[PDB]
């Protein structure tokens, strides 16, 4: 009666049976302990009792069909060189009785987890057709721990919590801070992806993969039953999804194991993805390391404002010529030249600047239509000079679009935008979409959101240019299909850190929680970490040492890097600014070697086309003692590598700048005791010797 | 105290002051007679996120007033007159609010014809960004006066009119509101603007808006017990009614005023109140349009506009036509097309409409489909550049159809393409739509964030040197004059109506006091062969009209774009009536509003543009209508060759709607004649100035 599938080391087995009143059931064990308790699959319908809204139960199956998949692809950029797509497969044709038609649930099963979606074939019987609610389950065998965040239709920007699933229900209206858009859904509503820790050692991630022509999963916790439930984000309506057979629905997943580096190391994801659609990929699309005009407003030392003479701005009526500038418009020709400077004279790809475009005096929570043109400069802003001196000396400028969240606006001038930056040489932007949603009703991750944003990233895509948008939804492994969307904020970044500051744990958490779908822009290296110095009303402390900065760049997986502290804070620490420098973007290799989530995460990661080596460790309020082992080195091989650890006084809060840089040669025989402090880490740049010279008055570390 | 302003004629006399409590108060009376009892002006803004910041209705100190005098003429690019007088005095009051420590201003505009009033927001530190909660503008009527109205709805004005005393409305609601795919009526005493109304005392009253651009649509709702009309905006999709940023204004609230029927359509109060033109070049492209179409086939179901049936849904770019059986019923077919267009060339007319000629018309109707239509792919028998070629080389233009399914973000995302398809392939004028109901989801056609679209996609013609004409659009309030590309709209009942039932009798002798007051309506008229069952078996529904009256309309519905809507099989069988339609002008030098009564009758006489011709056309209601027409508008000492077109004895719209007659004579400025309009009949005329003896031979005086 029931139906078995096997993940293909046999360690996971899915159980499917339809129950005595027609619902489709599916359960989950791994190495024979339960991950996922019996838990029914389905969803109801808007009526048009009606007996069409039922899509849930009275379902008999006709038809199940196995299959089994292995083929290795590889991504355009990523964690590793070659990804394999290897799972046994078990569709279910479900037939509704009372409503003459059927539906199917594809299950996927791999030896890291299971995913699962519904499929809505074109019939007679199920054509257009509205969805009021999904009805996922996903029924825990205990009050597991999680790291959470809560429910929310607009902003994920919130900081972690980590407690009992029990807890949760308590802890939810402190951990709801505010924000200038978000809309909670539940006193035990959370985000995905979501992680865990179960009581019996194992490491369970919830979360969706795909997420298109669709609204996006929340899930809601039943905190009596420990059972996890599909929320779907409304419309303006309160509907949850207008459909149209023959369409899918995104998959979700279960990720499971009893080592959480596993948890890390699987793409399930990315895999359940539809292949690259773009076909020259390979040929534009490529990493960015960046610096840029920014942490100057972030902090408030400087502005995005031309002038503060201005109780209002009408585009096209306002003449800035005639206004006052106010003196902190960071955004002027000079000082962008400045950064360009320096970027090349580091190495650096591009140069983001934003506050460059007319209208930034009215940005912020005005629920404003006709906010932004996207291509008029303000009079201190040279395009041109800038485009040329950029391009002189081997720079590219990132454009800034950010739209205020006012979303016909940005539709209604996207394709001029777009050919603004084709012709000025900008092949990159970064989008943003601060406030309330515009159409007003609509929120952040709604189905017609996604739509946007989607439709935002393939029209890029026909520009040749790559996307990176703040306060969209997070990612669901899209970028396979679109690997131009070379990121995403969608998280609580650093520029919290200048808004009161970030967790000390939260960057060992977002690897395991946000970074699964897709790479997050998390802007990462600020050395100065008292904000007071950029501006004297900001009393805000980045949460971080210098040296576990420096791991960001190895631990927050990302083909975006921003070194995003100021150029005259780099050359205070120009000797550790070497290894943000040094660091790769892109990589052939990525092995994961300590992973606890909430205590600490080291990397260490292969750089493409190389053999040189980059290893970060990132740790919570406790620190972190780690004894590697670079045996993944290869053998007969020397190295140049350069530690940069925390001293032994370092400590986040009281001396975050105390770090140590020693260089010596390393081997495949190699170890080392490094410890992280109080919100600490290292980075490590292990470069193959390629010429004797190199060693040259070195000793082995 | 209170502030005084009177009409250039002292007939109206305009009373303002605020009461006791700081609230806007004006009064109208006309040639002494109340028009308007004591009302009062405001808003009420949404509460932010002090309190008494949503007061803006009272607490008002009158700060300053400022008068003065305008007397322009101004030309249109297309009218019922060539020279349009502008003529007022005006009222100023600044409004101080001590409380909020801002002011406002309310502008007063007093014509011999009627009052315009509109609210101003200066720019100012305690009053930039504000969201309306509702907008109390009132109307104070003097009495249970007939009104000729519709239902309030924020979605549709395809209804049919009622004619009741104002207590009558609130029982007689229900009924009134008969079934569309899209509609949301407000109120049970809730209804649309231009209101039309009759007293007692023998005054005309028309209450309607003028200039609605950034703003959302005012309906009417009357409190039944003082009998007060009062603003009743269109609520977005969470309720509330206006997003404003100072500075700003309202648009303008007029009542138009007469004691004769006549002057409330001979009034441009409207149009005056408009900004001047704002295209330019407008003259050297925007034109008149007289057309027929591919069309009464698919509403009267005879024809299609789906390619195919034997799909349960369509998705554009992975439907593949070419491969779909075709059901037979295909009207948007290149030879069909070929036959309409030497039909269109061979009798004068300027263009041929089209519809169904595009993908993805098998699910166009009630799906909320987002990605519904690409406004560029035609169907496998829709040959677009064979079409473009012959229809050019015949001289004729083919009219773009862009039906949106009231898929707004779609229609916007393909706009630029649309308009570039349109330009690449030879066609300078559009016809849109917007059935069902509105996406964004919870969106109403009439609220701010359509007003925005439907402007936006005329501005954006205007670039492309297109011409608009938008159906199921928020009805007209004077816009044309400021954008004269957007030569139509629907946004009332039509004749596609008439194959649904029928439209009342008297529909065409209401529409000219109401719905065209603002702007032309694209009305369809032309139906020669009234029984829509001969088009399609299963249709019963039976035009309320006989033949004269029908080319009556192209007289007594003003609009610079006409069709002929009837198919050319029944115009070839009605060859001598259909004349009037082929000579019949579409813009005008002058127009003499002869007689009017709102749901009776309206008789209409036009001098076309250019030419010493005249046009003259009579519509009337079920109780018919005889006229003692008097030609002294004609020149002195010339001779016209006049034909006219008659309802014969008996005719009649139901029993004998085919029956007419046709005379011809000579006529002069001393000429006078008796005509009589069947129930549900007129009558039309061509009176031509003799431009040679050898027109006069055999023709003798009438
Ligand atoms: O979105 C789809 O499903 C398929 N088509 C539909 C048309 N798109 C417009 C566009 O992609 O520019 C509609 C949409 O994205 O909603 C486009 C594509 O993605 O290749
Ligand atoms: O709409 C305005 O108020 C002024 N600008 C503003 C930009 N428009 C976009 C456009 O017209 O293409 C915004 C809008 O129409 O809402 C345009 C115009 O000349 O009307
Ligand atoms: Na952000
Ligand atoms: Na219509």
């Amino acid at each position: 009666m029931q139906q078995k599938l096997t993940s293909p080391d046999n360690n996971l087995v899915m159980t499917f049976q339809v129950d005595s009143k027609g619902a489709p059931t599916y359960e989950l064990t791994y190495k024979n302990k339960v991950v996922i308790k019996p838990s029914t699959l389905g969803l109801e319908l808007k009526k048009e009792l009606d007996s069409k809204t039922n899509l849930y139960d009275g379902f008999e199956v006709k038809d199940t069909q196995t299959a089994t998949f292995d083929e290795t692809w590889q991504p355009v950029w990523g964690e590793e060189k070659e990804i394999r797509n290897h799972y046994n497969e078990l569709a279910v044709t479900l037939y509704q009785p009372m409503n003459d038609r059927s539906i199917v649930i594809r299950f996927r099963l791999f030896n890291d987890g299971l995913g699962f979606r519904y499929e809505f074939p074109q019939q007679k019987s199920l054509n257009y057709f509205v969805i009021k609610e999904e009805h996922s389950q996903f029924g825990m065998n205990g009050d597991h721990i999680a790291f959470w965040i809560p429910g929310d239709y607009d902003t994920q920007e919130y900081d972690y919590t980590i407690s009992r699933l029990s807890e949760i229900r308590g802890l939810m209206k402190e951990a709801i801070t505010p924000n200038s858009s978000q809309t909670p859904f539940s006193q035990t509503g959370v985000q995905t992806a979501l992680m865990m820790k179960t009581d019996d050692g194992l490491y369970i991630n919830l979360h969706e993969a795909a997420l298109v022509d669709y609204s996006c999963m929340h899930l809601n916790l039943d905190d009596k039953n420990m059972v996890f439930e599909s929320w779907l984000t409304p419309d303006a309506k309160g509907d949850k999804g207008y459909m149209q057979t023959p369409c899918n629905t995104p998959w979700r997943t279960i990720i499971v194991s009893d080592d959480a580096r596993n948890i890390l190391a699987s793409r399930i994801t990315l895999n359940l993805n539809e292949p690259c659609k773009i076909a020259d990929a390979a040929s534009w699309v490529k990493p960015v390391k960046y610096i840029g005009v920014w942490w100057d407003m972030i902090t408030g030392k400087g502005s995005w404002a031309y002038t503060d003479e201005l109780t209002s701005v009408k585009l096209g009526e306002t003449d800035y010529s005639k206004t006052k500038p106010n003196g902190k418009h960071s955004a002027n020709t000079a000082n962008v030249k400045r950064y360009i400077d320096f970027a090349a004279a580091h190495g650096f790809d591009a140069v983001l600047v934003e506050g460059w475009n007319e209208g930034w005096e009215d940005w912020f929570g005005n629920s404003k239509d006709y906010v932004f043109d996207f291509v008029t400069p303000y009079p201190d802003f040279d395009v041109k000079e800038i485009h040329r001196y950029a391009a002189r000396k081997g720079i590219k400028m990132m454009m800034h679009h950010e739209t205020s969240a006012s979303v016909r606006n940005y539709e209604r001038h996207m394709d001029k935008a777009y050919q603004f930056m084709a012709d000025n040489g900008y092949n990159s932007v970064k989008s943003g979409y601060v406030g309330n949603i515009i159409p007003r009703g609509e929120h952040h991750y709604g189905q017609w959101m996604n739509n946007h944003y989607l439709y935002a990233v393939k029209k890029a895509a026909d520009y040749k240019i790559m996307v990176n948008a703040h306060e969209a939804t997070r990612p669901t492994g899209i970028c396979r299909t679109y690997p131009n969307l070379i990121g995403n904020e969608s998280a609580r970044g650093t520029e919290y850190e200048s808004f009161g500051g970030n967790k000390v744990y939260h960057t060992t958490i977002l690897p395991f929680t946000r970074l699964v779908g897709g790479p997050m822009d998390y802007t990462p290296g600020i050395f100065e970490t008292h904000c007071n110095k950029m501006n004297p009303a900001n009393n805000s402390q980045v949460r971080s040492t210098i040296a576990r900065q420096l791991a960001l760049y190895v631990t927050m997986y990302s083909p975006l890097q921003m070194a995003a502290d100021i150029p005259e804070n780099y050359e205070r620490f120009m000797d550790a600014f070497q290894f943000i420098k040094d660091v790769a973007l892109d990589w052939d290799e990525t092995n994961y070697l300590e992973a606890e989530p909430g205590e600490y995460i080291t990397i260490a990661r292969k750089a493409k086309d190389t053999d040189d080596w980059y290893v970060g460790c990132t740790a919570g309020e406790n620190g972190h003692t780690s004894k590697l082992v670079f045996d993944f080195l290869t053998p007969g091989k020397q190295y140049i590598a350069t530690v940069y650890a925390d001293a032994k006084d370092a400590d986040w809060k009281e001396n975050p700048q105390a770090y140590t840089i020693k260089k010596g040669i390393l081997t495949n025989k190699s170890k080392l005791n490094l410890h992280a402090a109080n919100g600490g880490g290292y980075a490590i740049s292990i470069k193959e010797v390629k010429d004797k010279s190199e060693a040259k008055g070195l000793k082995r570390l």
